[PDB]
DNA sequence: GCTAAGCGCACCTAATTTCCTGACGGCAATCCT
């Protein structure tokens, strides 16, 4: 009873918990997928949540009605590696003086641009609320794992990203216009 | 019943020209709104 994690303002479109997952197909212009069928099987919770993080950065146009993410549509990506998770975050730690107002708080106070990259980096253009039923599943049949019972569908809509927001990702490239390069 | 040796060439020259095309025609769907 409070504040939820990647989640928002009160909701009414409901849509499968397929197409928070981009790799598994969702509920396209057809009715046949990759054995795969909306309303019948769902993700874990780790794998819902690795959804949810694939909302700022991996979100696709929804056919030039439904806008895309923060950095429009999503680009080529490119950070330092190492083989541990201290030279993970090391290698890749350049901050900026201003860091911004991330999602994980709640609702954001949009005030001036230049949010700077702790606010641009969390953006959240989708919602979730998922509706729970009375019990739920009994084995898993879509991640692979076995598990208890799992989530079914949820509730996505959409957020007009502005004008505006001079902003640069740290790990996306840019072109020589400005545009995403894909 | 049916033979056997020896002998078998090389030199000359072998060519010059000029011409050799142009224009036309080259497809679209449908594989995320
Ligand atoms: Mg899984």
């Amino acid at each position: 009873d409070g504040k939820r994690f990647f989640q928002a303002d009160p909701s009414s479109r409901i849509r499968a918990i397929t197409d928070l997952i981009h790799e598994i197909p969702t509920a396209h212009n057809l009715c046949h997928f990759k054995h795969v069928t909306d309303y019948i099987d769902g993700l874990c919770e780790a794998c819902c949540i690795k959804g949810l993080l694939r909302l700022p950065v991996f979100t696709t146009v929804g056919g030039r009605g439904i806008g895309a993410g923060i950095n429009n549509t999503p680009p080529f990506y490119l950070l330092w590696h190492a083989n541990d998770l201290a030279g993970m975050l090391a290698q890749n730690w350049q901050p900026w003086d201003n860091m911004g107002i991330p999602a994980w708080l709640g609702s954001f106070q949009k005030e001036s641009r230049e949010v700077g990259l702790l606010a641009g980096m969390t953006w959240l253009p989708r919602k979730v609320y998922l509706h729970d039923p009375v019990p739920g599943q009994a084995a898993c049949c879509s991640c692979g794992l076995p598990s208890e019972a799992l989530v079914y569908s949820c509730s996505i809509e959409v957020e007009p990203v502005p004008k505006g927001l001079e902003w640069k990702d740290p790990h996306g490239v840019y072109t020589d216009q400005g545009k995403s390069l894909q």
